[PDB]
């Protein structure tokens, strides 16, 4: 099973998101008290990467899903059969992969030789000159909802920061829902609370 | 074997509506929410309304089975009657077998499942039409509940299910059906029970 231990590292990393509200219109909005994301199905999902200090030159961020139950925990998190065949292909993520990187041309795709777990990675790149954060615009590409997938079941986005050698910087975490009305859902879910 | 009746909203948040049509006399096809139950007049239109959160890509079919809502008779496999299997009834399309039909759809397509025996019929999905939040299908069932050498007035469920061009399970969604004489009377009758 992979690492979710948070680890802010040399270079003060930590993860951000956006103040978005549950208006029923917000298409991406997260949850503070459950640290957890809820997005629409391929559908932009803003990530901001906060940083003390400039990581090195090469530095990459690495993005992979797992399931958060313990008795699911060595399961590939993967598209369900039918989100697999689909035809909504942007020519570089692989159609079983969960996560992609929209508006990257230097987006990077893993299947793991010996764990078979999916990553995409892109180049590390500094905040736009006067603004305090990089921002990653992530897709997810199946429903929470999907049977043959994730079939219902939470699964935790793992951000790892990595020097050119694939050496650990940095790593945060967050749950994610992947839901029809997440202004909704996320207002329903912290009723409970 | 049996196939599964399981309620799966699934990716696309599939479920079934109904008109609320009431229980006068002239009512050819009504849905009870108390009992999930649709009482429809022999071969006449029966409304089953699709609703989704999401539109489900091109290439969606939808399909409809008839299962015998008894534990003891699930295995059966859900047909005609003889005498209404011999009725001079054929669109040309439905087998005569069949007791579920889709009426005003050229693109409907009937299979004999080879190992399962089970009917259905399956048209492609249409994303909701101009005025309506839902797509409709014309369903039309081709034998009454209470035909001997039938149903025989053995209680039977109808499954929806969803699914992808390549067949694919995206949905699934169930009610009860009776088909009968006064099904605005019946409807009444059977919540009169509760
Ligand atoms: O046409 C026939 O000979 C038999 C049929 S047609 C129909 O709906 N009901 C009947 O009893
Ligand atoms: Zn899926
Ligand atoms: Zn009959």
């Amino acid at each position: 099973v992979p690492s979710q231990k948070t680890y802010q590292g040399s270079y003060g990393f930590r993860l951000g998101f956006l103040h978005s509200g549950t208006a029923k219109s917000v298409t991406c909005t997260y949850s503070p008290a459950l640290n957890k994301m809820f997005c629409q199905l391929a559908k932009t999902c803003p990530v901001q990467l906060w940083v003390d200090s400039t990581p090195p030159p090469g530095t990459r961020v690495r993005a992979m899903a797992i399931y958060k139950q313990s008795q699911h925990m060595t399961e590939v998190v993967r598209r369900c059969p039918h989100h697999e065949r689909c035809s909504d292909s942007d020519g570089l993520a692989p159609p079983q992969h969960l996560i992609r990187v929209e508006g990257n041309l230097r987006v990077e795709y893993l299947d793991d030789r010996n764990t078979f777990r999916h990553s995409v990675v892109v180049p590390y790149e500094p905040p736009e000159v006067g603004s305090d954060c990089t921002t990653i615009h992530y897709n997810y590409m199946c429903n929470s909802s999907c049977m043959g997938g994730m079939n219902r079941r939470p699964i935790l986005t793992i951000i790892t920061l990595e020097d050119s050698s694939g050496n650990l910087l940095g790593r945060n975490s967050f749950e994610v829902r992947v839901c029809a009305c997440p202004g909704r859902d996320r207002r329903t879910e912290e009723e409970n609370l």
